[PDB]
């Protein structure tokens, strides 16, 4: 996508070298910004074949709030495999934190049902906020949230998100996250009837890894093509009722995979 | 300020009319980002005259941990009265989160230590990060933290620092949470023997009440001046014994001073 590719060139224009956590060497930047109006399209990356079976299930059960790998594995939905214990377990990671913040007092805070109570009874809040930033529960997660914090915004009918990803691979991850996120603000959106607006993406550590290099000279030689369209086959009755086939791309018509080498 | 001056346009030009915590109007936009070199400058606002005095007071009250206003107060630092009890107590705000978030394990979180741990150890670390949004606390606190996050990032030498303010009053606000995060990139650069590199500011809801259009307006029409240069006398043993009188800024020639009016 337009957004998607110019970082990729600021990265490589004016990204410094150095490494992660001390695995491949990187070129990065900190700190970006880019916007992606949902009524121009879904932002699925079309420069690289992407795929939304994954991210749909991923995100459902985030909402769902369990951390465990069990429903992803169900359904062959393996990405969280890598981090996942003997027994499935990731500790509380993003659906913990989304719908069971835990509190000193003894309580788990819906952050998601308080933020559907905000777009319904006080959509100019300027606090419609989600984190998975908690800090006392770091250490305890089997990854620390790349993800951590995203805040809504109503104006002229329409629901804007903005997201901070404190750290990102532009390459491998970003077109995971951009798409995930855009599916949360069409979910959003349709339970408050409401329109789908902006999705602001702001990033911290922003970088290419070294052994993508090529990778990325590729997807920039590639057009970016129309971006699709989503569809909601269906109306749930809460933000927790939706299914893997109330979702369907149309128009999606991308440019060949381009494989993603990791070192381990 | 280039920048500044650049957003005060951009929410004029873009800004969509609504309301606050229903009080005054305002113009708003959702997502915004600039970047302050601080090897340009410390970016005190020069369009209009501004003072540093509460903010230094401020950020080292920020950084003791204690939200009693006492210290404040024993100064003339009066910009936290206003939410203050009878006690002079604000709740968990800032300070509270950033050197004792509360866990529910009962341990006392200090962030900044955390930080300055990790610039001197793992200097790339992708999770330097202070976060005052505590979820099981907002309730608490006398006034949910506007500027809510941050995080650091090392390159060539220099330290830089994100933050999202998930909501911003540009005319009357924004000033002087630019100068109080930039005043704390140059300490903690200090106490890491790093040069600074630049502030990446984010905002959420940024938006110009509607009771400020004239003053944006006057603003608007004032060339800004070179900025002035921070200049730190000393040299603490840590970032929590700096002193007032440690701060000096030269060269700050800013337009008159101009008044914020605000409703109750």
């Amino acid at each position: 996508m337009k957004q998607y590719l110019e970082l990729m060139q600021k990265v490589l224009d004016e990204g410094t070298q150095k490494n992660d956590r001390t695995g491949t060497g990187t070129l990065s930047i900190f700190g970006h910004q880019m916007r992606f109006n949902l009524q121009d399209g879904f932002p699925l990356v079309t420069t690289k074949r992407c795929h939304l079976r994954s991210i749909i299930h991923e995100l459902l059960w985030f909402l769902q709030g369990d951390t465990n790998i069990a429903y992803l594995h169900e359904n062959n939905v393996t990405i969280w495999d890598e981090w996942a214990d003997e027994n499935g377990d990731l500790g509380p990671v993003y659906g913990k934190q989304w719908r069971a913040w835990p509190t000193p007092d003894g309580r788990h805070i819906d952050q998601i049902t308080t933020v559907l109570n905000q777009l319904k009874n006080d959509p100019d809040s300027r606090r419609i906020i989600v984190s998975a930033w908690n800090v006392g529960e770091l250490d305890k997660m089997a990854l620390a949230p790349c993800h951590a914090f995203f805040q809504f915004y109503v104006a002229d009918g329409k629901l804007s998100c903005q997201l901070y990803q404190r750290t990102c691979d532009v390459f491998l991850g970003l077109p995971f996250n951009i798409a995930s996120y855009a599916l949360l603000v069409h979910m959003m959106a349709q339970q408050c009837d409401l329109e789908v607006g902006d999705f602001v993406w702001t990033g911290g550590d922003t970088h290419l890894y070294s052994n993508h290099m090529d990778q990325t000279h590729l997807q920039l030689s590639r057009e970016p093509r129309p971006l699709p369209k989503l569809i909601i086959k269906r109306k749930p009755e809460s933000i927790f009722d939706y299914r893997f086939e109330d979702f369907e791309i149309e128009g999606y018509d991308p440019h060949p995979g381009i494989k993603a080498p990791v070192a381990i």
